[PDB]
């Protein structure tokens, strides 16, 4: 395998389905990336997230770089023989971590919850790792920003990415088989959006993230955002919306021509009780499922919806017992797996604009 | 298959091996059972539980009546259903975790950490759970006791006793598919641990526990009094020493006629740090293994010690991560199963007193 290609198998509008390939595995697209946090997707082993049908999973630079430590990481292997997951890993960059401190042109500076990041040492990181998709360091714009201050930050980002392109590119080992991501910003503004676009395309890398959205702003001005915004990237590069999410936003920016997401919202919302369902979320501590013998979604064909009840799962959830955290993050990771398949599918065959019709109609009915 | 059958294939002194068959399958003796804790072995998935090796695990009835219910389990089908294990599951009587209340010759009457239990009550849950070994009432001894206290607290359990065995036998369905376990009472008295064998005898089990050892007491004294009570049972039926536990009290039980044992130990200790070896317990949780790559346990055969490092093991139960406590749980549970499929096979092969020999050597090396 090259150390990076993304082939575009079939569109419809602007959406895509393809394929990117790479050192470690293929990774289908649309693509849906499970978050590791701290080395481990929650509640799962490796193998249960790849038998989901996840293809990548995401690591969370900022709290690696805390604990275990980057250099420590380093010393054992790397991240993907520390934690036993072979396949591709993304990682982020830490830095929306850090905000989420000193702040300057060279970097941050921080108190773990002392420490530096600059675009050059979050890329030495992501190297000591062994990441095979490494994020530029950018600086966060906060929701709302006004123009002027989001002009300074989508400033500041770009300057950012030429050092992270640079410092990516000084090390001959990452340079010959990681790939390098830049980060879109602008907030909000059109014209913002446009000269970070065309500042990413001139420093050139491997896919383009569109950043900074999310933030509290809405699906209906998020969408508007991706409307202008998504077709300002390079067209033949892969389109990742950072920290995108919910189902219907998912269905909604594939529409708009994005490729990959991540999100700890399956996870996260798993060990909280939420369930995804084809005709929506529940939440399983509701006594209403105390006695319902029905799986959690009654199509979904992974193993916990195979083998366990929602009632089971009801009193593991309201026990605090840690298998109803397992079945519960299984269950929603392989019900976005599901969700990207057949979305992949739809686009490939022609159709996806009438199933993103049909899941809106059952998922909000 | 018969709803019970015990059958003894090897000895070598007081020390036994052999089979327990039964309608949902085969128990190999000497066995561990791994204690489910409200409908669950913590952190392990009922496959998970069967690939270690374990025949049989333990629920608790005091946890299980609480929540979710009994009658509430029968109507979902009974707890092996609920939990999706298939094999016989031996029930507590629910009795010890209520001391641990307005007590009196009918029973007790308790808050929930308002409730009663009897012998014919306790009894009633076990087959509400659809149990396939039911334990009967018993009253706690604590320990120390005083001769009159163990005295009347033994014949309390034996009147139970009785009691126990004719509720079970009242209820046609339970007495034509699961068994009933007596048990012996009396502390540390050899005359009333005669006066209880004698009494259970006289009623008839299909197997006798130990009661009331545990408690405190220390391995010399309890291991004492194995030397003169565990002869005082019938031979030709199964012995189970409740709540042991530690590796080596099991060695020194089996050699004093144990067959059964059951402990939460594994499981707790797992999620606390601690994990089982050869060379004697380690806690991951020393910083002295944040770097050591080697298994566990370097002999271990279990799918942990193949796939993760002392290291990463380090790190997630350190970051208090769920995957830390799912792989401590299944490395110290599969451990146990090792343990005991030694003691059989080199009790069946005529060498069990220098496995003893050579495990404590090593094991307190
Ligand atoms: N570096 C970075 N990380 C991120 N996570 C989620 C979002 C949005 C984001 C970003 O805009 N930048
Ligand atoms: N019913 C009962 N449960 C028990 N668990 C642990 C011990 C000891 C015990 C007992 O003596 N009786
Ligand atoms: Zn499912
Ligand atoms: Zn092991």
């Amino acid at each position: 395998r090259p150390r990076f290609s993304f082939s575009i198998a079939a569109r419809e509008g602007k959406a895509r389905t393809g394929t990117i390939e790479m050192k470690r595995g293929v990774i289908r697209t649309p693509a849906f990336m499970p978050v590791g946090t701290a080395a481990t997707v929650k509640a799962l082993k490796p193998e249960t997230v790849r038998a989901t049908g996840a293809d990548i999973i995401l690591g969370n630079t900022y709290h690696l770089m805390l604990r275990p430590g980057a250099e420590r990481i380093a010393k054992l292997g790397g991240l993907h023989s520390f934690m036993g997951w072979d396949r591709p890993i993304l990682t982020d960059s830490g830095g929306f971590q850090v905000m989420s401190t000193k702040q300057s042109e060279e970097g941050v500076t921080f108190k773990s919850h002392r420490h530096m990041l600059s675009p050059e040492r979050s890329i030495e990181i992501q190297h000591l790792l062994g990441s095979d998709i490494v994020m530029a360091f950018d600086e966060c714009t906060p929701y709302p920003a006004t123009p002027s201050r989001a002009a300074s930050s989508m400033e500041r980002s770009m300057r950012w990415a030429k050092r992270s392109r640079d410092a990516f590119d000084s090390r001959k080992e990452q340079a010959e088989n990681a790939a390098l991501f830049g980060i879109q910003q602008g907030s909000v503004f059109e014209n913002l959006r446009q000269q970070s676009a065309d500042a990413l395309a001139e420093i050139g890398f491997d896919g383009y993230a569109v950043g900074g959205l999310a933030g509290g702003e809405g699906q209906d001005e998020m969408f508007r955002v991706l409307d202008f915004s998504v077709p300002m990237l390079p067209d033949d590069k892969p389109h990742y919306l950072m920290g995108v999410g919910k189902p219907d936003d998912i269905v909604g920016a594939v529409e708009r021509g994005i490729d990959m997401f991540d999100c700890v919202l399956p996870t996260r919302s798993g060990r909280n009780g939420q369930a995804f369902t084809w005709d929506g979320p529940i939440n399983i501590r509701n006594a209403r499922f105390s006695e319902d013998l029905k799986p959690l979604d009654s199509e979904c064909h992974c193993a916990v919806c195979q083998k366990w009840s929602r009632a089971y799962i009801h009193h593991l959830i309201r026990a605090g017992e840690i298998l109803g955290a397992m079945l519960m993050t299984e269950h929603n990771i392989a019900f976005y797996q599901q969700l990207m398949q057949k979305i992949r599918d739809s686009i490939s065959e022609g159709r996806f604009s009438q199933f993103a019709q049909d899941f809106r109609a059952r998922y909000f009915a």
